[PDB]
């Protein structure tokens, strides 16, 4: 999250750190806890990764401190079968991580609340993006969980802003976010994370998929950050959870 601020402990209780083992375990993507043995993430995060080289950490606020935290390795995961199917960029970028052990839903640890239906597109809602992804052009990752208020734009606005970008295909299963100042947005490591929107309590209405990056590997907040529309996968989520 670029341009963000410091999140508070137990502020996004369903927020998870999904680590990848590359010799040593390090944060890879974000995720949200659906239940005691379930987590919601992006397909591109687990794509090509053996489940044994993946695990999640619950109740974390500062990466350097795993105190009163809970870690569960991932037994396996389910990637959307139509992932990548079509023209829309990173189509059906959604997956379920199946934990090898149960996580106790503590005080700072709670399951995510999804939308009730697909009746609302949330355009115009000021939501919050959270995560341990890049905060700038460097490769470092923040220690303390970051968060940022950004509003959801309409899909017509999202498609229109991507018209000048080659390879950017927007559709209705995408939910976009854009800062009018062009200062805050998602970046690498935020992927798989939640888009927290107030909707009769904070609900996870999106999963971080992709952002626009310069030819220098930097994330561009003047372009929308694209999330996977969770209200459009409620049935799939329910069958594979």
């Amino acid at each position: 999250v670029i341009g963000g601020t410091n999140a508070s402990p137990g502020e996004f209780p369903w927020q998870l750190s999904q680590q990848r083992q590359s010799g040593s375990w390090s944060h890879s993507c974000g995720a949200s806890l659906l239940s005691s043995t379930s987590a919601l993430s992006a397909s591109h995060c687990v794509d090509g990764v053996l489940p044994n080289n993946i695990r999640v950490i619950a109740g974390l606020w500062q990466q350097s401190d795993t105190s009163g935290t809970q870690t569960a390795n991932v037994d396996s995961y389910t990637m959307h079968e139509n992932y990548g199917a079509g023209t829309a960029s990173y189509s059906n970028d959604i997956a379920i991580l199946h934990l090898a052990t149960s996580i106790s839903l503590g005080g700072n640890i709670q399951a995510a609340v999804l939308p009730a239906n697909n009746n609302n597109d949330y355009a115009g809602t000021t939501c919050v993006i959270s995560g341990w992804g890049r905060t700038d052009g460097t490769n470092n990752l923040p220690d303390i969980l970051q968060k940022s208020s950004i509003p959801v734009i309409t899909t017509a606005q999202c498609t229109a802003a991507m018209v000048g970008v080659g390879g950017a295909n927007i559709w209705d299963n995408h939910i976009c976010v854009q800062d009018p100042a062009g200062n805050t947005g998602a970046c690498n490591g935020d992927s798989g994370g939640p888009l927290n929107c107030p909707d009769g309590g904070t609900r996870v209405v999106g999963v971080t998929s992709w952002v626009v990056s310069s030819g220098l590997g930097a994330c561009l907040p003047d372009y929308p950050s694209v999330y996977t529309r969770v209200s459009a996968y409620l049935g799939w989520i329910g069958d594979n959870s």
